[PDB]
């Protein structure tokens, strides 16, 4: 038992972190098959890079595996994203996709500097398309991730932090999430909110580790719920999110109206100085699918 | 800029985890040179392990890497770990220590079962000899690292749980952190406390990241301040741990006894329903070391 804040393993991504410099400008890059991914203001307050693009040449690339040079043999743009074909596939490219995730979703980052693995941890797409991240110069083109069974499933690149101490980034086509681009313009990530079916997911989490105080004999309808949860700045809780809490429910024998109970009084009364799995705010960035990651699903590896 | 609950990358550790199997019993080893380290529970209320591990032979244990088998040549205790000489010397073993850690200090947990890798996540070695983990049935031999240069320094190997729903374990020496023992006998941790220097290397954090609300214009001795911290159930601050907080006071340009002096105010005024780094409690799973490391040490990787 016991409830953390789990990355997975980051081993797969760190066998395709390379350093990519374009003359003496470098960042990371994502070494999969033939193919070098990294943000494409490796390039360069409001470039073109079609231009600077097309005013470059392959020696005008240098990639490096640890030691090892990989020749550039081509460089062509999607989106904000350079894609550089290489001499060499990546004998230690993993099984992978690139997935577009939703706001709610959770991954974990492999924080680089100069193509080298420093750090992991586990972020949340925030409704407001912006991540809470730690990322510092020359972060970028470190990679979001998840292992979804023997298949690292990308869906983020590090790109730019907003003037809130938070981060924007791309899908490995190289669109942006959310509304930002990749340049120094004025740029604002605006309001976030509360991400209601994962803090419900973590209340389950809870239960699941015999954390149980703040269950209540009460239930409540689903419009209830909503009216006191967007008081509190949530996310309205629709039918889809119940569905997909449905094992968790079933698990813990607790109907997810009965936790949304108990939620509404947490956010009305508060906490009373208590906390739930060592926490005194209530967790959002934990999916169903991650409490029962590692609750149970972790065994099975 | 950000600051998160960073893990260690965990590849050169995921490169020595096999599973190891005697007789029917399985579990997790470590596989560094010729030799794979697990607990010596894998050979089984109050068991003698001493016997059981003569009356046993170099066939009755299973070792698989991966699809590999390998041949257990010789077998050998020490403490609470099981070392089982096989016939290969891992070619992924990194440069690596293996160092008995103190209270307060942090290290990064690479969950396994059935000898694969399923999460990371960072803990710290509790005053009371008890982790807060997340472990299931199976993840014994799960380790705990620190990678202080290109060295990994194994600290923990994951050997109980015990009624509190916290963690005990060993160094790889495999003598027990705290006063524990590897048998079903009623045992319990004891009162924990909060990590004083580790809760003021965090306050330098939020300060480094522009969280500064906090910040008062007094001063306190270090007497003031154990004599108000010691109520609130934190260790008394040692002039040796003001001295390792020296580095983060001179960057910020805040001295310890000012954050001290901040420090008190919070544990008597409480927060106002305010946060620091996104947390409603005062935080004491990070070191200095992990401060400096995150906030910047990261860039040199
Ligand atoms: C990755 C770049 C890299 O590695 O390249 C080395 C060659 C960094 C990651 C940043 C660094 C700081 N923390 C991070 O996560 N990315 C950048 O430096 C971005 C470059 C591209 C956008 C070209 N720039 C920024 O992130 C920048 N934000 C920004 O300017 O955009 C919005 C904006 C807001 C107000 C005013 C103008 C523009 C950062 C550095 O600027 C601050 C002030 C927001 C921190
Ligand atoms: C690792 C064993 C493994 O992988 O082997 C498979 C062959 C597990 C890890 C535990 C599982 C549950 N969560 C964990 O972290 N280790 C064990 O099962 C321990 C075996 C050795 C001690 C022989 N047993 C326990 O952890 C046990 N604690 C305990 O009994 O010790 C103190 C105690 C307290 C009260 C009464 C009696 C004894 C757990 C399983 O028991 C509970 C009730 C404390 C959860």
């Amino acid at each position: 038992s016991g409830f953390r804040k789990m990355a997975f393993p980051s081993g797969k991504v760190e066998g395709c972190m390379v350093q990519v410099t374009c003359g003496t400008t470098t960042l990371n890059g994502l070494w999969l098959d033939d193919v070098v991914y990294c943000p494409r203001h490796v390039i360069c307050l409001n470039p073109n890079y079609e231009d600077l693009l097309i005013r470059k040449s392959n020696h005008n690339f240098l990639v490096q595996a640890g030691n090892v040079q990989l020749r550039v043999i081509g460089h062509s743009m999607q989106n904000c994203v350079l894609k550089l074909k290489v001499d060499t596939a990546n004998p230690k490219t993993p099984k992978y996709k690139f997935v577009r995730i939703q706001p709610g979703q959770t991954f974990s980052v492999l924080a680089c500097y100069n193509g080298s693995p420093s750090g992991v941890y586990q972020c949340a797409m925030r409704p407001n398309f912006t991540i809470k991240g730690s990322f510092l110069n020359g972060s970028c083109g470190s990679v979001g991730f998840n292992i979804d069974y023997d298949c690292v499933s990308f869906c983020y690149m590090h790109h730019m932090e907003l003037p809130t101490g938070v981060h924007a980034g791309t899908d490995l086509e190289g669109n942006f999430y959310g509304p930002f681009v990749d340049r120094q313009t004025a740029q604002a990530a605006g309001t976030d909110t509360t991400i209601t079916v994962n803090v419900l997911a973590w209340l389950y989490a809870a239960v699941i580790n015999g954390d149980r105080w703040f269950l209540n004999r009460f239930t409540t309808t689903l419009n209830d719920f909503n009216l006191v949860a967007m008081k509190y700045n949530y996310e309205p809780l629709t039918q889809d999110h119940v569905d997909i809490l449905g094992p968790l429910s079933a698990q813990t024998g607790i109907a997810v109206l009965d936790m949304c109970a108990s939620l509404k009084e947490l956010l009305q009364n508060g906490m009373n100085g208590r906390t739930i799995l060592g926490s005194a705010l209530l967790e959002d960035e934990f999916t169903p699918f991650d409490v029962v990651r590692q609750c149970s699903g972790v065994t099975f590896q």
